[PDB]
């Protein structure tokens, strides 16, 4: 007899209005309805709106039309719309965006000349013998400091003054007596980027001075790089096609490892920790593509040793049966 089969099946639902047609009445309406005021305001307030609505309307239209000349009636329109937000104090602050940035330098010092130049050229030059490649590629990066930096020194330094111009010479002032506002976010950007700069080019004296060589045979010091130029290495046509193929694997092989190195790192600690989350949600295939992309990684890498050890010990002379 028991059959509390349920036939009913509740399903209620709420009703909207729209008392304007516009977003802005919409938003605003609804909003002040929320914060709730006095019924006269809300009566005053809500034609208040209904005239604005009526302005805007028939501005835009004229507008289409072309009929607003002394421009009066934007400005009222617009007036009217600052005037009644300030006013009921729904204004607030209004932001304001603007960029110009900036590409453009070249420089061209002369080389070995000041001893803060030599000195680490000659450091690595000597301390070893990172004299071509080496010691280019510390240029690369120490000629480049030195563009990069006095050149972002020089924009600081230019807008610092873009404070106190006037045809003439800047008064006494560390950075313009500003009241705290404007021209502080683009001289400490500019102390951000250069002072990191700086860090940066410490790091490349380090590397001179420790950065002496010890140990690589896994990325692209020597290895991928005497592949890389065997093209040079006077090579033929066949010898050549197949060291092409088997470099466009490997090079692709390689880069893909680092890849999936540094996403398989990135993942490992936003898996680890989404573990905590204290639910389980995306731990299952979270940790399904985790230990698939780091079984591949770990493939890979040995892949690179044996292919490391074979191209290696290959390339080397290059004799005519390929290799």
């Amino acid at each position: 007899y028991s059959r509390e089969k349920n036939q009913p099946k509740p399903s209620p639902k709420r009703e909207s209005g729209e008392e304007f047609r516009m977003e802005k009445l919409n938003q605003l309406w609804e909003k002040a309805q929320r914060l709730h005021l006095p019924p006269v305001r809300l009566a005053e307030l809500h034609a208040d709106l209904k005239i604005q609505e009526r302005d805007e309307l028939a501005w835009k239209k004229l507008k289409l039309d072309g009929l607003d000349e002394d421009g009066e009636k934007e400005a009222r329109l617009i007036r009217n719309l600052n005037v009644i937000l300030a006013k009921y104090g729904l204004d607030g602050k209004k932001d304001a965006r603007q960029v110009t940035s900036n590409s453009l330098s070249g420089t061209q010092e002369d080389g070995l000349d000041d001893p803060r130049l030599e000195k680490l050229w000659h450091k690595a030059k000597t301390s070893g013998k990172f004299s071509g490649e080496e010691l280019d590629k510390l240029w690369r990066e120490f000629l480049h400091h030195k563009e990069k930096v006095h050149e972002y020194n020089v924009l600081l330094e230019t807008l610092s003054r873009t404070e106190e111009i006037h045809e003439n010479v800047i008064s006494p002032s560390d950075l313009s007596d500003i009241k705290g506002s404007v021209l502080h976010s683009r001289h400490t950007e500019l102390k951000e980027k250069l002072r990191s700069i700086n860090q940066g080019l410490d790091r490349l004296r380090r590397v001179s001075h420790q950065g002496y060589s010890t140990e690589a045979e896994f990325e692209e010091p020597r290895v991928i790089d005497l592949w890389d130029l065997a093209q040079s290495a006077n090579l033929t046509d066949k010898e050549l096609e197949a060291f092409r193929e088997e470099l466009k694997h490997f090079e692709a092989k390689i880069e893909k490892h680092n890849h999936y190195q540094k996403q398989l790192e990135i993942a490992h600690e936003k898996l680890r920790h989404a573990e905590s989350v204290g639910d389980g949600e995306r731990v299952s295939r979270s940790r399904e593509k985790h230990a698939l992309l780091e079984g591949r990684t770990k493939e890979l890498g040995y892949t690179v040793k044996k292919h490391l050890q074979d191209l290696s010990g290959r390339i080397s002379r290059a004799r005519h049966n390929e290799l």
